């Protein structure tokens, strides 16, 4: 639950990082200070902008220039299938991704698309069992 | 890294909370999307609140009310010290907590004025040794 490390004099929470992903996921549930709406060939996501950025290299790349920073909806790739999105927006919110084989190629794609490089490093490794 | 359980079908990553953790308080070191300045004794504390209402009862109170909501700049009691806050607010955003003998109390004392359970039961617990 807590512990110590060599070079820092600080106490270690265990749990903290995943205390705080829930509550963020929770303000999600309940959209609690969303602030921008993705839309994936008409259907619509609610999510909080920093959490975009802080798991995907594409919205981080957009919200640092400064005329896409106060965008409150953001239209993705047509191509793009909402429902390899859904999976990789609760995974941001969850640490938890939906891979089965019906899915596995497009979620991979999106991930792609999204620049979440461990996502995809996960579904390569998936794929070659 | 990577990891299954039961009653849940989805993949488990060990590190994502972490690293989400970790990209939001690199966003407050640059001054990205930072949408709250907190004013302690004349300090100012600039922050994200979202990750303020994830980690504090007082702030998911106060933002959680509609005529607060939309405000810029939160003015705490001035008898907080703002030595603490900053270690709290470094803690949000780090799962790190500076703790040492001499600013224990002051650091439980402000955990206690922003609702952070688990800060002020780790300081009764030290302060029994
Ligand atoms: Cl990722
Ligand atoms: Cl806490």
């Amino acid at each position: 639950d807590l512990y110590l490390r060599p070079g820092d004099s600080q106490i270690q929470f265990t749990r903290h990082a995943s205390d705080v992903l829930l509550n963020l996921n929770r303000l999600r549930s309940r959209d609690i200070l969303t602030d921008v709406v993705i839309v994936v060939s008409r259907e619509q996501f609610r999510a909080h902008k920093t959490v975009l950025m802080a798991c995907s290299g594409l919205f981080y790349s957009i919200f640092t220039d400064q005329l896409k920073r106060n965008l409150s909806v953001i239209n993705l790739d047509p191509e793009i299938n909402p429902e390899g999105f859904n999976i990789l927006l609760d995974f941001m919110y969850t640490s938890r991704l939906n891979l089965r084989e019906g899915n596995i190629m497009a979620v991979m794609a999106t991930a792609m698309y999204l620049q979440m490089e461990h996502v995809v490093d996960t579904c390569r490794k998936f794929i070659k069992a």
